[PDB]
């Protein structure tokens, strides 16, 4: 039996390049829905989301910001991942909370049939980009953005072998 | 309704008790090769993994080291998560990385039909627990426990409105 999750889990793909059609405002609630369900260790859901269409004056402030300016000039909607410093406990934790809310995005994204990539190198500029959105670096911390469309390659990866990613050896 | 990765995620539980039936190794297996599958910055790969069993004596080293002893003594494996700090190329998005890890092994036990829970309070103690689990903290940071088992109560939560999390509504109706 081929679980679907787990099959998800494995296939899912940086997916970086998008087809031109247009992505729904269903699918996007979808795709928030699985961030929000991540979980956080109080229970105190520091993530805050940011919806950008390509259509939107804010994806060239995007792309201004960082190296992967072709990325986010072809996706067809970017979400961009905070967290509300007023809803954290602790900062290595809550880091850790918005990696499980954005990979449940992905994952979200992929059973969606959509392509997404996770950009973070965007995140550098966070003290010259929040302010160019209006938006306050002094309240939220910039966690993540992701680019999703259509997509328009298989993408490609690879991971070393279990064994290697082990500290000790469990099975016989 | 009909999706099940999107059923997975909403549905998904921390579960903190459990039966004893034991948990295989392929089901542990399985759980293992979701979080090495989970992203990293670089393709880096900066999450390291020990897995401890229920009759391993390391999880009384465990329960001596958190405030959370009922879950740990009564969990049938536990899956601890490290960053290789020789790996690592920002700990913010090493952190987020271990995140989407943890996530990943979460939605893969829930899949396999096991209760499982995401352990933090217990890396607060890393200076002290490490070294009597004979590992270097030089070398790794603590980032998660994942205590698991087969389970034995349906677990319940709430979370806030998508409105609430949103900085700005974007689409025509507001949420
Ligand atoms: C913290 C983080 C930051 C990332 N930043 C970028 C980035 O800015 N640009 C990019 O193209 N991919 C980025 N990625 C995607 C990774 O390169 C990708 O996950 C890795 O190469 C493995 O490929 P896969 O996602 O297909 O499994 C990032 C991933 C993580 C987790
Ligand atoms: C960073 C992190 C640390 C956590 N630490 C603990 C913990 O030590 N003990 C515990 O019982 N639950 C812990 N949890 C589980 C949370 O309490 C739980 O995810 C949250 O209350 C929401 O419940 P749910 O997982 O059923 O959606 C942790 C979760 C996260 C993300």
């Amino acid at each position: 039996t081929e679980n679907p999750v787990l099959q998800a889990i494995r296939q899912r793909r940086s997916i970086r390049r998008y087809t031109d059609e247009a992505v729904s405002d269903e699918a996007v609630r979808l795709i928030l829905e699985a961030g929000i369900w991540a979980p956080s260790g109080l229970n105190n859901q520091p993530c805050r989301f940011l919806v950008i269409r390509a259509d939107d004056p804010r994806c060239d402030i995007l792309a201004a910001h960082t190296r992967y300016g072709h990325i986010v000039r072809g996706a067809k909607v970017i979400i961009l991942v905070f967290l509300d410093r007023e809803a954290m406990y602790n900062e290595v934790k809550d880091h850790q909370a918005a990696g499980a809310a954005v990979q449940n995005m992905l994952l979200a994204a992929h059973a969606l049939q959509l392509g997404a990539v996770w950009l973070g190198e965007i995140i550098n500029q966070a003290a010259t980009l929040l302010p160019a959105l209006a938006l306050d670096p002094a309240r939220l911390s910039f966690e993540a953005a992701i680019a999703a469309g259509h997509p328009a390659q298989n993408g490609s990866s690879s991971r070393r072998p279990l064994a290697e990613l082990l500290l000790e050896e469990p099975f016989p």
